[PDB]
Parts: structure tokens; C-alpha cells; sequence
């Protein structure tokens, strides 16, 4: 019922400020509303932000970190020394700049940037966006940020600490739907995870159950394991993490249904969104963020490669029936 300045309607005024943070964003740095790297490299630091939430470290008496809280921004000096938060530097800057222009927190700029980032990628789910969380931070612990080179058992606990099921951890993943390495292997520098990098599908969780042939660079990365074929990228946690029986049967699930994936990714990064926070205390703006447009392609296995090509790992449960194509196998362009 409240009528911005703008003459956009919004439930409450203090969502009036994030329209014109929405402007400045789609024109500058998304450069026009489009689903390339600035998306990704927001979707690495709201997850990186987050994470840094431990209450082990609480309960052994220590700062555990403040969560959701703009701290990867205001203590970047500090956190973009962490093994996990390379590359994203001249993405931190960006934001850091939008946030003092506009005079809102570094922890609330995140995750609305997240959410008009996703608004941008076909097939995207309508990210909440909730806004009031303080600008204070202290600046997070370190190692707290899950790599590709962790076990299951270790990324399940990291994550199981800062508050998520084993079954969350693979609806977060969904993510690298729209991903590539650029820090991994210099030589297939945005190399992406799935074949489309531009539309939030279940490809990824398909393509990563396909067996590992291909070696897509001369040589190998960090954390780099063999990939189904020529430009996609494999890490080593996502080739577990599809296989191992504590979250193989949900990597599996997600394969045949984009809107299943959809509900339970936006779920987590609700969750996501307010460790270090109590939801009940910041205000809904989520009529700020718009709907994306809709994704109408049908999953499928690529390339002519069929379901004997997938490693199903799941023992309870049948491989959905996914549609094949033809070959030859694809190469995959850089991610824009
Ligand atoms: C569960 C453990 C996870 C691990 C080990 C992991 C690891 C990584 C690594 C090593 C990269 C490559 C970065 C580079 O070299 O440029 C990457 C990329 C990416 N990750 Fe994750 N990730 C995980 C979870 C997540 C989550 C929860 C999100 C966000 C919701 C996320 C979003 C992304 C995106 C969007 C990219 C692509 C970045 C680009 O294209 O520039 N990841 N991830
Ligand atoms: C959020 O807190 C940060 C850190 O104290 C503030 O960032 C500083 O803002 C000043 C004034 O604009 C700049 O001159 C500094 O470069 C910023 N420092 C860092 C580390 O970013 C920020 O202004 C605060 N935001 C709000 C809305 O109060
Ligand atoms: C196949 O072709 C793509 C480019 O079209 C590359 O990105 C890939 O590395 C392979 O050469
Ligand atoms: C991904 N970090
Ligand atoms: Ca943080
Ligand atoms: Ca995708």
C-alpha cells in the first residue's frame, strides 16, 4: 500500500530504497540485466559471506562468526585471503561501491544482488529478499569455507555446523547450474560445471552422474577430476558429493524436475540468507525482485551419451527417464 516515489507499490517503505539499488545494479553491474560472470562471482560470495557462521566454535568459547552479516565486504582485507575467496576481489569492489552510494548494508547488498542475479538467468525461482540486517561485522574465522578438495564427511560436518541437512547441501549446489572455474585450471579458464551456465536447470546434477572420460585441459587443476566431455569442468566434492550414498538419492531427484529444484534451492538460500540473524526482526522486500523468464527446455543427457553412461548411485530409486540427443558429444564454450 505504499507508493514509492518511483511509483513502483511495495508492502512496506523500507523496500523504496532497494528499487533504485535494483536500477543501478541491472544497468551496471549486470551490465543490462544479463546472467554472466557478475552473477556468478555474487552467487561464490553470498555463499562465502554465510558460511562463516560456526557454532562449534561458539560453544568452544570463540567468535564464531557473524554469518549473513557483509563481513567478506567490510573485512575483504582479511577474508579475500582465504584459499576459497580468490577471483572475487574485483567483484567485492563493485558491490562495496553500490553499497555506501546507496547507504545500505553490505550483508542485506548481497543477497538482494543475489536475488536480482538469479531474476536474470532463465529458470531462476523469485528469491526471497529480506532487508534490515545490520552493516556492524566482525570479520569471519577463518576456514570455515567448504573446498573441492574436502571429503564428503568434511563438508557435510562444515556445513551440518553452520545449520544444514546433508540434503540441503545438494539443494544449495544447485548453484553450479550456472557456473565455471576460472581459478582451478588457468588453462580452460571459465570452463563450465554445466552445459548450460546461462539457464538454472538440472543439467548440472545430470552431467556430473555421467562417467568421467574427457580431460578438458592439457593438464589438471586443483581439486579437478575427469569430465563427460570437451569444456565442461568437473571438481572433485561435486563427482562425490553425486556419488556417495549420503546425498546421492537427492542428487538424483533433482535431475528430472527444474521446478522441484527451483522450491528447494530457493528454501536453502532462504535459510542461507539469515544465519547470524533472526528472520522475524528484518522487513520482506521481496516484491522488489522480479520474476525470470521462464526456462522451456526439457532436461536431457547430451550429446548421445544414455543412461548406461550414468554412474546411478542412488540404490533405492530408478534413473528418471531423461531424453537423449544426438551426438556427437558437445564442447562447451567458456561461460560468457
Ligand atoms: C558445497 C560445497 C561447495 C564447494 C566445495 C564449491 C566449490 C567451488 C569452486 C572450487 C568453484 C570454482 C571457483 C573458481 O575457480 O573460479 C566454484 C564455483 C562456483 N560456485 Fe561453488 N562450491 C560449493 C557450493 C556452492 C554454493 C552453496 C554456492 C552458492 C549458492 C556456490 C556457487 C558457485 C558458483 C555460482 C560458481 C561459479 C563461479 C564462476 O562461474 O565464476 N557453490 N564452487
Ligand atoms: C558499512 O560499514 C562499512 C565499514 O565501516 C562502511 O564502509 C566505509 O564507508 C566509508 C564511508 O563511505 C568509506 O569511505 C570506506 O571506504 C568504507 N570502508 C570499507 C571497508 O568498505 C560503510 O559506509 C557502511 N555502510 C553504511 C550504510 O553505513
Ligand atoms: C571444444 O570447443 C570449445 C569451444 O567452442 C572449447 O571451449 C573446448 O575447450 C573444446 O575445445
Ligand atoms: C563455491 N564456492
Ligand atoms: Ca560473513
Ligand atoms: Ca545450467
Amino acid at each position: 500500500s505504499v507508493t514509492c516515489p518511483g511509483g513502483q507499490s511495495t508492502s512496506n517503505s523500507q523496500c523504496c530504497v532497494w528499487f533504485d539499488v535494483l536500477d543501478d545494479l541491472q544497468t551496471n553491474f549486470y551490465q543490462g540485466s544479463k546472467c554472466e560472470s557478475p552473477v556468478r562471482k555474487i552467487l561464490r560470495i553470498v555463499f562465502h559471506d554465510a558460511i562463516g557462521f560456526s557454532p562449534a566454535l561458539t560453544a568452544a568459547g570463540q567468535f564464531g562468526g557473524g554469518g549473513a552479516d557483509g563481513s567478506i565486504i567490510a573485512h575483504s582485507n582479511i577474508e579475500l585471503a582465504f584459499p576459497a575467496n580468490g577471483g572475487l576481489t574485483d567483484t567485492i569492489e563493485a558491490l562495496r561501491a553500490v553499497g555506501i552510494n546507496h547507504g545500505v548494508s553490505f550483508g542485506d547488498l548481497i543477497q538482494f544482488a543475489t536475488a536480482v542475479g538469479m531474476s536474470n538467468c532463465p529458470g531462476s525461482p523469485r528469491l526471497e529478499f529480506l532487508t534490515g540486517r545490520s552493516n556492524s561485522s566482525q570479520p569471519s574465522p577463518p576456514s570455515l569455507i567448504p573446498g573441492p578438495g574436502n571429503t564428503v564427511t568434511a563438508i557435510l560436518d562444515r556445513m551440518g555446523d553452520a545449520g544444514f541437512s546433508p540434503d540441503e547441501v545438494v539443494d544449495l549446489l544447485a548453484a553450479h547450474s550456472l557456473a565455471s572455474q576460472e581459478g582451478l585450471n588457468s588453462a580452460i579458464f571459465r570452463s563450465p560445471l554445466d552445459s548450460t551456465p546461462q539457464v538454472f536447470d538440472t543439467q548440472f546434477y545430470i552431467e556430473t552422474l555421467l562417467k568421467g572420460t574427457t580431460q578438458p585441459g592439457p593438464s589438471l587443476g586443483f581439486a579437478e577430476e575427469l569430465s563427460p566431455f570437451p569444456g565442461e569442468f568437473r571438481m572433485r566434492s561435486d563427482a562425490l558429493l553425486a556419488r556417495d550414498s549420503r546425498t546421492a538419492c537427492r542428487w538424483q531427484s533433482m535431475t528430472s524436475s527444474n521446478e522441484v529444484m527451483g522450491q528447494r534451492y530457493r528454501a536453502a538460500m532462504a535459510k542461507m540468507s539469515v544465519l547470524g540473524f533472526d528472520r522475524n526482526a528484518l522487513t520482506d522486500c521481496s516484491d522488489v525482485i522480479p520474476s525470470a523468464v521462464s526456462n522451456n527446455a526439457a532436461p536431457v543427457i547430451p550429446g548421445g551419451l544414455t543412461v548406461d553412461d550414468i554412474e546411478v548411485s542412488c540404490p533405492s530409486e530408478p534413473f528418471p527417464e531423461i531424453a537423449t540427443a544426438s551426438g556427437p558429444l558437445p564442447s562447451l564454450a567458456p561461460a560468457p
